[PDB]
């Protein structure tokens, strides 16, 4: 089980006020993560982050499939297997082509991804390591295939993953059964 | 100059609607960062994150000096020198004892920090690297000195640094002169 025994998640029926925050999460994921049930014990934190996370769904300048591919690559580059499994599970539940999702982590060589998607996923990878190894060539390629509005939404997803990677590491959230199967298949 | 030329920050007078977002930011810092001026080009994103950042000031279960100490250690462990300089500048404006702030990054051996503060800063450090090297002893030391409520607010600050480290790396925000002087003094 988890190394974290100090902060335990509440029961879902205990925090109905956070249902608008929960739906955005679980509609895409199919279940409510323990990280969000735990976050619910601080209503200021839960509501503020829930309002931030809805920006992912609201983003207009990049395709939906690219949003979760960016999230998969960002969580993987940070070594966050919990978030990597969650965003891969989201990608499989929302994408029509399961093969492109399973080839996400080889985007630099897999024929399912064009130069625009590779530019965004390479930026997300180099953005999410510690320290970030973002070089000038990453910025040039991102500017060559994406608008200023698209770039802001790309970086926002990367930064939101930064919150989720570190939050779920702090909770030592154990990978649920459904994302565990998805992550095993993709590896 | 900056490596990021695709997404440029706007003038402050251009987005007066975001003044509630700016004041909360610059009140702690003394000036308005380039990261938020750039984030202002997505007003939904800027406001959503501003509400997230206000939880740091709003936290009630840990002292103000430890909040910025956690942020300094977290940003440093992640190799985000921009965020490391900014949170150090906040500590100089808010802390009564400047000497304790300057010894923050040596908290494991400096006598300005007790075993409780070292447990929290060691957790923040191991939480913020990619991947996180959080072991069971971090959780035991955190649970021995902190309540569930305090742990949630600590992990929240670390996760908020996760957003900020990657956002300012994605923007390649250049270190301002006032944090640059603070960072040279502390190093
Ligand atoms: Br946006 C942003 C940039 N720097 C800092 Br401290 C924040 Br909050």
């Amino acid at each position: 089980d988890s190394m974290n025994t100090l902060v335990t998640p509440l029961q879902r029926s205990d925090a109905p006020q956070l249902e608008p925050v929960f739906r955005g999460m679980e509609q895409n994921l199919g279940f409510l993560p323990n990280g969000i049930l735990t976050m619910g014990k601080n209503p200021d934190l839960a509501v503020a982050f829930g309002g931030l996370f809805k920006c992912i769904d609201a983003f207009k300048h990049i395709p939906t499939e690219l949003k979760w591919a960016i999230a998969m690559i960002s969580s993987s580059a940070a070594g966050a297997m919990y978030c990597k499994s969650h965003f891969s599970h989201i990608a499989t539940r929302t994408h029509v082509n399961r093969n492109k999702v399973m080839a996400a982590f080889e985007f630099q060589t897999s024929d399912f991804y064009n130069e625009a998607e590779r530019a965004a996923l390479a930026f997300a990878f180099a953005n999410s390591t510690s320290p970030a190894h973002l070089d000038k060539e990453h910025f040039d390629e991102l500017a060559r295939y994406y608008s200023e509005e698209a770039a802001i939404e790309i970086a926002a997803i990367i930064a939101i993953c930064g919150f989720l990677n570190r939050w779920n590491a702090a909770m030592d959230s154990q990978i649920e059964a459904a994302p565990r199967a998805t992550l095993d298949e993709i590896e």
